[PDB]
């Protein structure tokens, strides 16, 4: 169905038990190294900071970090790639306890260990070389 | 005026004399680095062979580089930054015998030397995190 705008920007509240999940696929092949961004900011401002930063090179690369007070962390690097050339994807992140998980097309592929605690995160982006069918947050727990 | 599609792409030939011409702004601020890419490619097919790659991350560094039968080149890194966060930029390539020139609002800021004569250029395709306003390929020259 529809396409949403990208830059994606949703108001967000998250905390354990949270999900969210996101159908695209990427606008060109592999080669081209098209990316993916997904950041969980504390304010809605672009500008405010990154309590988790999630950056796809599609075909090469995974780079997770945060931004604090401006300033970048200390950056994760995975070469772990189940993203497929050509193929829409079903991206959800998990706040679990101790951190996010990823699951990509329902396979457990990334983890990152909560800096900052997951209730700081008052805005979601999802953003770079997608396009974007489905976006939701859950708000079923207490 | 009206916003032209992202992923942009125009058929397109070169010569020596030919300008490229590319009006646009980043789709966000320098913090959260966006990128611009323009490419030259050698067919109408974007898995083809790009003469010139032309990457920007605003606020941080430009690389140029060659892909030939499949296979990135030598890459030239830059950290000539003339881009002004938040700002419109005009960006213009021009064709000369030895090299394109790219100039950034009127200043001459990269140069790069052609690997592949530029009359192996089918196709221009302009993406990442901008809008575009304006796009022209100049064809007023034998
Ligand atoms: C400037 C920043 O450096 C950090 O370490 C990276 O994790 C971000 O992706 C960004 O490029
Ligand atoms: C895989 C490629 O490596 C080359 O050296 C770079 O110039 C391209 O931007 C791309 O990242």
């Amino acid at each position: 169905m529809s396409l949403l705008p990208v830059p994606y920007t949703e108001a967000a509240s998250l905390s354990t038990g949270s999900t969210v999940t996101i159908k695209g696929r990427p606008l060109v092949c592999f080669l081209n190294e098209p990316y993916l961004q997904v950041d969980f900011h504390t304010e809605m401002k672009e500008e405010s900071d990154i309590v988790f930063h999630f950056q796809v090179c599609f075909g090469r690369r995974v780079v997770m970090n945060s931004r604090e007070y401006g300033a970048w962390k200390q950056q994760v690097e995975s070469k772990n790639m189940p993203f497929q050339d050509g193929q829409e994807f079903e991206l959800s992140i998990s706040v679990l306890p101790d951190k996010y998980q990823v699951m990509v097309n329902g396979q457990s592929s990334y983890t990152f260990d909560h800096r900052i605690k997951p209730e700081a995160v008052k805005m979601v982006q999802v953003w770079r070389d997608i396009s974007l069918t489905k976006f939701n947050v859950s708000y079923l727990k207490r």
